[PDB]
C-alpha cells in the first residue's frame, strides 16, 4: 500500500511506503483521531523478535544483511537472551540506535541533523556521583563554549525494573520555580513540584527568580541524590532588545543548552530510562512558550504596558505584537552572545527539505503536525500547509511516568 | 471507551461519551494518524432515514412516542416506494443545525442554534437559485450586523439532476494569469475565474473584482449571473496608526458564504448548501493576505515599515502579520462590519466546548483547524487537548463540478 501527501502551497506530493514498517499503535482508530492528544518489566518471550528486527535494520543500513556477520550475530542475541533473559549492544548498535530514535521522533523539527549527533556511552556508569560526572561532561561538551554540538549520553538499560537509572529532572538545566504563601510564583511555574522535591532532599534554594536547578539522579534503583552543576558549565544568556533599551531592566536571562533528560530511549526491544540528550533552541521555544505561555513566567503584559499598547480590548493584538517583540529579543541577544539559536522560519524550511530528502531516500518521514508547526505566526512557516503522516518506528523515544510517583523508597 | 481530554493551562479534565454515537470514519488507523490531511441506493437509505429521526425525536424529547413511530412507518414507506423521501421543515431545520454543531474543524460554533434556514426545495431553476442567494446576501450582510445563514436547495435524487453552485464563496474576488509572470486578482480563483471567462464572463480585469455567480439548477449547464453590488459589503483597509497602509489599495468583503459543501441529512444528500457567518480576523489577514499562493503583499508592507528584511531571524515576517492582521480587525469595527478577532473566537469556543461536554457528552474538534494561523499558542485552544471524529447531519466536500458535470 502506498499513502501520498501534498503540499498545499507548492503542490508538491510525495508518496510513503515506511509507513508499513511500522510496529507500535498511534491511539487512532477508524473512528476517533487522538491526534491532538498529548500522551495516548519485559520477558525474552517478545525481546528476541524486538531484537530480530533491530539487527535486520541495522544490517540493513551496513550492507550486510544476511552477512555472515549479521547471522552469526543474531545467534548470539538469541544465545545471550535464553540464558540471561536480555541482551547487550555493540558500540556500533547503540550509536546507530540512537541516531535513528532521533530520526524517527515525528514531533521534532530539528531532524534534518540527525546524524551529526555525539554518543556518550555510559552504560559502565553504577553509581549517582558516577552520573554527575557524565552529565557534567556532556554538558561541556554539548555547550562547547555556545557553539552548540548534539548529544546524547546513555546510562545502563532497565533489567528488572527494580533497578532503573534515573535522571529525575525534565531537564538538565532548568530554573526553580517557588510558589509564595500569597498564591504567585517566584521562578518557573513550570518546575514548581521538581523545586519542592529537590528542596524536601535537601536543596538550599536561593529563592531567586532564575535559580539554576540541582541534578537529581538514580542509580541502580537506589534514591536519588542532588548534585549542583557547577557554574561555570551553564552558558547563559542575558535578554536584551535590539531597539527597546529597557527590555534589558526586565531582568530576564536563558539558558543556552535544551538538553530533555526524562524520556525513555528504544532499542532492539531494550529500554534506557536514563537518556539526557541535547541540541540547541528554536528561538520560540523560549520566547512564546518559556515566557508567554499563561503557565509560565508570562511577560506578555508587562512587555505591552511598556510598550504602551491598547491593552483594553484583545483585538488590539497587543498580545501578538508583545510575543513579536520578545521573540525578536530572545534572538537577537542569542545571536549578539554567540549562542546556537534558529529562528522557526529557517528551521521549518530546513524541515521542509530534510522530509523531501526522506521520503526520497527512505520512502517516509513521520512527522506530528500539531508538535512540527511553531507557535506562533504558524502559516507563514511552509510546515503549516504540508500534510503530514503520523506513525511510531522504532527504535524510539519514549515517554515514561514521573519517578516520584513508582519509585520504591529505600530510606 | 469514555474518553478524557485534557487542557494543559488550566488542568481541567473532560469526559467524551459522544463520539461513541460516532458513524462515519476518520481516515486514521491505529497504525497511521492522518490528522493533517485535508481531505478524505434503496438500501442503506433507510438506516440512515431511522439514526436520524431517532436523533431528532429524542431531542424533543418524543422518542419512542406515537408522533416518533408514526413518522419512521411514515418515512419508511416513502422509502419503499419513492426510493427517497422528504424532510419535515422542522426537520430540515434541524438538520441543518446539527451539521453546523458537528462540524468539527469550526471555530466558531458556539453559535451553532442561530442559524437562520432558508427553504430553497421549490427552486427549479438557475433564476430561482439565484434569486434565493441575493436574499441570502441581504439578509446576511443585514447593513454589516451580519446573521448566520444557509439556504437550502433541492436534494439530488439519481446524481443526474443535481444543484450545483460551482463558486467556492459567494463573494470572491477573481484571479487572473498573466503574460508576466504571476498572478493579478486572486490567485485562489485562477482556475475559476478562467472558467467563467471561458462561460462567457466578461472579466473587467481589475484586482478587486467580484467574481459572478456560476449556478446549476437540475443537472442543466450552468449559467452566469452578477450581484447586484449593493449587496456586496466591502470593507476598506486602512491601519490606525500607517497612513500609507490606504495607499496600499486592499479591501475585503465583509461576508463569508461558503457555497460548495454537501450537507448530509437522514441520507438526504443537499449538493446546494451556501452558508454563511462572519469573518474571523485572520482568515482574511493572515491566509487571505499573506499566504504566498494567495495575496502575498507581505514583502510589500514590510518594506513599507522599513524592517530588516535581509535575515528572517528579525522577524520582519512576523511584524508585518500583525501589522495587517491589527488593520483588518480596525477596519472592519469601524466600518461597523461584524468581525471577531482569534482570542474571541477561541476563548468562546472553549466555553463551548465545556458546554457541550456538559450538555451532550463531548464536541468533535480538529486541533489542526482550531488552532489559529498566527500567535496559536498564546490562545486558549492551543492548550486544549481535542477528540476528532464524525457525526452526522455533516457538512462535507465534494468534487468540483466541473470535473464531474456531464456537459
Ligand atoms: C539540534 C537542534 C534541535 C532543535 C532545534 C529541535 C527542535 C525541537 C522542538 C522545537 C521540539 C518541540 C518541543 C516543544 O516545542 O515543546 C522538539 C521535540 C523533540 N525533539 Fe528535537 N530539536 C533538536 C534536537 C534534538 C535532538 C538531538 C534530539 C534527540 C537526540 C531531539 C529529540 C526530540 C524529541 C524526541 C522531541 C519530541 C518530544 C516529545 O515527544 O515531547 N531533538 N525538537
Ligand atoms: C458565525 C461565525 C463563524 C465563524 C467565526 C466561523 C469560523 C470558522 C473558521 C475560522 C474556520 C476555519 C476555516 C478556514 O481556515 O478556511 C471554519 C470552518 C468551518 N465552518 Fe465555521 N464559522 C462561522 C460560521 C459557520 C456557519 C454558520 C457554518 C455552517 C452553517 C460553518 C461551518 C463551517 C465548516 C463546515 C467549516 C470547515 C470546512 C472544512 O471542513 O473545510 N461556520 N469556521
Ligand atoms: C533535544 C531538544 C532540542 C530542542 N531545541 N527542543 C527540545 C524540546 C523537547 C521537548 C520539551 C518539552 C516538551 C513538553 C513541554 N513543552 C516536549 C518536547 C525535547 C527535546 C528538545
Ligand atoms: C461559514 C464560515 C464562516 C467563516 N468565518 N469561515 C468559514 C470558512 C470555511 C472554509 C472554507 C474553505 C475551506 C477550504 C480549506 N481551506 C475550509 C473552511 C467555511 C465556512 C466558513
Ligand atoms: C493539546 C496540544 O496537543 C498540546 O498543547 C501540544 C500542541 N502542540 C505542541 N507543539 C509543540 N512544539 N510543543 C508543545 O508543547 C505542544 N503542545
Ligand atoms: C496541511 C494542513 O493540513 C493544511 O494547511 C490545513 C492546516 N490547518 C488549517 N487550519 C485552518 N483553520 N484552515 C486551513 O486552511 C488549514 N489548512
Ligand atoms: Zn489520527
Amino acid at each position: 500500500r502506498f499513502l501520498k501527501v501534498k503540499n498545499w502551497e507548492t503542490d508538491v506530493v510525495l508518496t510513503d511506503t515506511l509507513h508499513l514498517k511500522s510496529t507500535l499503535e498511534t491511539g487512532c482508530t477508524e473512528h476517533i483521531c487522538m491526534g491532538s492528544i498529548m500522551l495516548p518489566v519485559r520477558t525474552k518471550d517478545q525481546l528476541f523478535p524486538l531484537a530480530k528486527e533491530f539487527l535486520d535494520q541495522y544490517y540493513s543500513s551496513i550492507k550486510r544483511f544476511g552477512s555472515k556477520a549479521h547471522m552469526d550475530r543474531l545467534e548470539e542475541v538469541n544465545k545471550e537472551i535464553e540464558s540471561t533473559s536480555t541482551y547487550q549492544l555493540k558500540d556500533t548498535e547503540l550509536i546507530y540506535g540512537a541516531k535513528h530514535a532521533w530520526r524517527n521522533a515525528s514531533r521534532c523539527v530539528g531532524r534534518i541533523q540527525w546524524s551529526k549527533l555525539q554518543v556518550f556511552d555510559a552504560r559502565d556508569c553504577t553509581t549517582a556521583h558516577g552520573m554527575f560526572n557524565y552529565i557534567c561532561n556532556h554538558v561541556k561538551y554539548a555547550t562547547n563554549k555556545g557553539n552548540l554540538r548534539s548529544a546524547i549520553t546513555i546510562f545502563p538499560q532497565r533489567t528488572d525494573g527494580k533497578h532503573d537509572f534515573r535522571v529525575w529532572n525534565s531537564q538538565l538545566i532548568r530554573y526553580a520555580g517557588y510558589k509564595q504563601p500569597d498564591g504567585s510564583t517566584l521562578g518557573d511555574p513550570a518546575n514548581v513540584q521538581f523545586t519542592e522535591i529537590c528542596i524536601q532532599q535537601g536543596w538550599k534554594a536561593p529563592r531567586g527568580r532564575f535559580d539554576v536547578l540541582p541534578l537529581l539522579l538514580q542509580a541502580n534503583g537506589n534514591d536519588p541524590e542532588l548534585f549542583q552543576i557547577p557554574p561555570e558549565l551553564v552558558l547563559e544568556v542575558p535578554i536584551r532588545h535590539p531597539k527597546f533599551d529597557w527590555f534589558k531592566d526586565l531582568g530576564l536571562k536563558w539558558y543556552g543548552l535544551p538538553a530533555v533528560s526524562n524520556m525513555l530511549l528504544e532499542i532492539g526491544g531494550l529500554e534506557f530510562s536514563a537518556c539526557p540528550f541535547s541540541g540547541w533552541y528554536m528561538g520560540t521555544e523560549i520566547g512564546v512558550r518559556d515566557y508567554c505561555d499563561n503557565s509560565r513566567y508570562n511577560i506578555l503584559e508587562e512587555v505591552a504596558k511598556k510598550m504602551d499598547l491598547d491593552m483594553r480590548k484583545t483585538s488590539s493584538l497587543w498580545k501578538d505584537q508583545a510575543l513579536v517583540e520578545i521573540n525578536i529579543a530572545v534572538l537577537y541577544s542569542f545571536q549578539s552572545d554567540k549562542v546556537t539559536i534558529v529562528d522557526h522560519h529557517s528551521a521549518t524550511e530546513s524541515f521542509i527539505k530534510h522530509m523531501e530528502n526522506e521520503y526520497r531516500c527512505r520512502g517516509g518521514c513521520p512527522a506530528d503536525w500539531v508538535w512540527i508547526v511553531p507557535p506562533m505566526s504558524g502559516s507563514i512557516t511552509p510546515v503549516f500547509h504540508q500534510e503530514m503522516l503520523n506513525y511510531r518506528l522504532t527504535p524510539s523515544f519514549e515517554y515514561q511516568p514521573d519517578p516520584w510517583n513508582t519509585h520504591v523508597w529505600k530510606g
